[PDB]
Order: C-alpha cells, then structure tokens, then sequence
C-alpha cells in the first residue's frame, strides 16, 4: 500500500531526498552513490556526479539488468541525461513519462537489484 | 499513481537512497539532513545523525507541525529511535506500522513542510 502525506505548511522551496547520483561500472554496475553514499563495491570506474536542480526529476529511465544490474541511464523533465553506464548484457526495461521519488536496492561488491518508486504519468 | 519496480537478481544487502536523516531543530526544525545534504537554515542545534542499517527502515513516526515542522521522532523496525527533536507546538500526527520510502519536504530558513511517501502495512 504505497502512499505519501504531507505535513506542515505551505512555505519555502521543494527539495527531494533523491538530490544526487553517480555510479560505479565496468561491463555491469559496481555501485550506485546516491546523495553521496556509496552502495555496492570498489571495481569498476566512478561516472560523474548528477545533481538534480529544483525541481528536477528523473522523467525516464532504462535500466539494463539481469541477476545483476547492467547498465543505468536516465533523463530528466529538464531534458538532461545520466548515463548510460555499464555494459550491454541483460534485458532493457524502460520507465517512460515517470517522476523518480526514489532510488532503493542490494548490493553487496557489485549492485545486484534496484527497486524504483515513482509516480507513472 | 505511486508505485514501484524492481530490477535485478536477489543477492547483496538491501540499502535505501533514504540512508541517513539529522536536523537542526530549537522551538521548531530549522533543517532536515538527508544524506548530509542540508535543507533549511543554520538556527536551532544540530542533532546527532541516525544512519539506518540494511534493512533497518522507519516503521513509526510521530511528526509535530503547523504551518512548519514542529518536531520530529521515529522508531525503525529493529527497535532503534531517533528524536524527538523539537519545540512542542503545533498538532502530533503518527504514521504506525509503516515502511518509509522516502522523505521531500520545502525549506527557506526553516523546515516548512515534509513529504512522506511509505508503505501502509
Ligand atoms: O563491472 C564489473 C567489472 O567490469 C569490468 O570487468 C571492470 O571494469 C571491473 O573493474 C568491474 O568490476
Ligand atoms: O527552532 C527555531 C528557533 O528556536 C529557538 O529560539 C533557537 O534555538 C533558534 O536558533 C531556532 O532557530
């Protein structure tokens, strides 16, 4: 049962706890930081780190993966892009017209699975 | 529409983007640190920053807030708390037997409002 509350009042500029993204890839996923916190392993090269501007999302996302994660890239409703980092095995999958609102996962040396919330427009 | 996917296999340790939360906080929450990332203002004293564990998740929380955030405190599933932190103003509002996915809010100089989004068990 997903769902989300608001609490307070009406005041100051939106932030998002998704506010950063880099990873770690060879020929599959190593590790994604998100915010800075580094989940998975050392092997692999580190990619730069995405900073989302206000009010910034990610708005579509392809995701190749098998009992591993493979390869990430996504694009914003700013038009801006991350990636694609990794390798080309697994199977695509693709989140089309979304607003990423968060980014969960395994890892141990390597990223072995994400599991994405968003909304779906 | 709130949702979720998962991609990948079933090995490593569960991790969240939601990985740590510290605030700033005297009679009402000047910031909320999500990641070490800063949101709000430099007033109030700044709390000591709770890091989940693997698999460890916000699965209590009582927020205080009017038109800001009053006062924050949670307990995780495995029995660790954090706050309150706070003034005691405003109206109590608890989530119960949930599972956090991810905290956004709006700050100026202090912590107007949060956005939730969670599981209902
Ligand atoms: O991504 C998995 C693996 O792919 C490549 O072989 C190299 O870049 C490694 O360092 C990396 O660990
Ligand atoms: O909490 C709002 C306000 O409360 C108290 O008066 C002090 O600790 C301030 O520094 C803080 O900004």
């Amino acid at each position: 049962g997903l769902t989300h509350r608001k609490f307070g009042g009406s005041g100051g500029s939106p932030f998002s706890g998704l506010s950063s993204i880099a990873v770690r890839s060879g020929s599959w996923l190593d590790a994604i930081i998100i915010d800075g916190v580094h989940h998975g392993g050392s092997g692999g090269n580190l990619s730069p780190t995405f900073t989302f501007g206000s009010g910034e999302y990610i708005s579509n996302m392809t995701i190749r993966s098998g009992d591993y994660i493979d390869n990430i890239s996504f694009e914003t409703n700013m038009g801006r892009r991350f990636g694609p980092y990794g390798g080309s095995g697994g199977s695509a999958n693709t989140l089309s017209n979304v607003k990423v609102i968060q980014i969960n996962g395994s890892a141990g040396d390597y990223l072995d699975s994400l599991d994405i919330y968003y909304e779906q427009y």
